[PDB]
């Protein structure tokens, strides 16, 4: 009577632990979501063949409004896995079903997996300057969220790097890409006019991480936003002041215009 | 012509990715390094076990100033793993290995890992309000570093939690507890009176992190300062002002004091 949040990774089935796989393959029932996040590199199939079980899919209101109903019953005589994109905690609300589960009576456990938040080591940046994180939503109607733009300017007044997770409405299939972050960054920057997101802004863009090559792209942003990053997932990153190394990765490995080694301290 | 950064995830010989293990058992030679973490839960000879490959161990300086004339030669002709704790590129000089591996002509592919950096949402703390993370250093002879009280300062001044590493002496294999740690900052609170840690802070603790059984412990400095939060390494995080959620998370979870709830909320 146990349940498992067990993370898949960044981009395949196979960027799971394997400590995870094998709780996986001896669960009774498998239950996932795919809308916190996408894995572009796999497949239900894929998943459900690695781990020897069929996988019931739920839904953000399976999850939110019925886990309780759904999931957490079975755990009170079986052994139950919930599996999720990356890690099932990292920037999701699942760590609030953990509290559920222990309302129900039902142990649970973590099983960690390669997530976004620490893959951005890839881009050469140094993790510790990382500041506050985050999203950049897509405006719905008359709605039209900005405060992902005070966050960078917070941090970049700091000289700390700052992590932009992307909107995604897995529903609608639609993955916001990097190009559509900067043409929303750019007109919010036109009505608070900060000086905080330019044409001239040096960003980062990381598409498709767990995957063997990925797309990893640095550059001001009259040159990258109408840059093709390839297939979603993407997240931008908007870094604050540059270490020297930090700016030689960034042209040596992301292609960066060689002018950034040149850091005003 | 092939070099693989590998991680080898959290805790014990399990918390590497199955991808990670297929790549290193077809790899001609594997190098590791255990200088910037331990991998506590298990042993080398677990690690050699697991892979099916003899394991050359890398010191500090093996890698820092001889990478080039030690791994990446065999890269030239073979395919070679790098396995490092955690998630490859997360501590802070990995980075520029690729620029070294670029340089001698050799392809380098990151393989993935879970990383402290994102494992420590199983605190139930948000991932997006974690600011710039820091390392408490353990004073010598005539020197007294205190950066990571000021880190503190910033980020809770701002509302966002601070992650702690805390110092290791890898060879000696002696680990910093978070009783040391607590202990260290009371004290530079003492010398910089600026009444950022104190023994009414809120503290948590997170231990062996990728285990089943980790230690999540929250609450105040005056109530943890002496409990043992069991065998190393130890995670020190000072969490800004919390969202209910959050500190709802840390009273069923991990224990900490309902008190929070209006306290730190
Ligand atoms: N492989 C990947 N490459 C690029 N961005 C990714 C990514 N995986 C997740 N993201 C980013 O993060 C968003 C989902 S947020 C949920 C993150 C997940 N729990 C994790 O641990 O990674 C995506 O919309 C995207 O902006
Ligand atoms: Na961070």
């Amino acid at each position: 009577m146990v349940l498992y949040f067990i993370g898949l990774g960044l981009y395949d089935e196979r960027d799971i632990t394997c400590k995870g796989l094998e709780i996986a393959k001896k669960c009774d029932y498998v239950f996932a979501e795919f809308y916190t996040s996408l894995m572009a590199g796999t497949t239900l199939g894929r998943i459900q063949k690695l781990i020897g079980k069929e996988i019931r899919v739920l839904s953000r209101e399976d999850v939110e409004l019925n886990f309780e109903n759904i999931v957490l019953p079975l755990a009170k005589e079986n052994d139950v896995a919930f599996l999720t994109p990356g890690d099932p905690l990292v920037a999701t609300t699942h760590a609030e079903l953990r509290i559920r589960a222990k309302r129900a009576g039902v142990e649970s456990y973590v099983i960690h997996a390669p997530s976004i938040y620490s893959a951005v080591g890839i881009t050469g940046l140094h993790i510790y300057k990382f500041g506050k994180s985050a999203t950049v939503a897509y405006p719905e109607g008359n709605w039209f969220p900005t405060s992902y733009y005070d966050v960078i300017k917070e941090n970049a007044e700091r000289g700390l790097h700052t992590l932009l997770f992307l909107d995604i409405k897995a529903e609608k299939r639609m993955y916001m890409t990097a190009n559509e972050a900067m043409e929303l960054l750019l007109k919010v920057e036109d009505m608070k006019k900060g000086g905080v997101f330019t044409d001239d802004t040096l960003v980062v863009v990381l598409a498709r991480a767990g995957s063997l090559n990925p797309t990893i792209r640095a550059g001001y942003v009259k040159d990258l936003i109408r840059e093709d990053f390839g297939d979603p997932p993407h997240i931008l990153i908007v870094p604050g002041k540059l270490h020297i190394v930090e700016a030689e990765y960034l042209v040596e490995i992301a292609g960066a215009p060689r002018e950034i080694l040149r850091v005003n301290v």
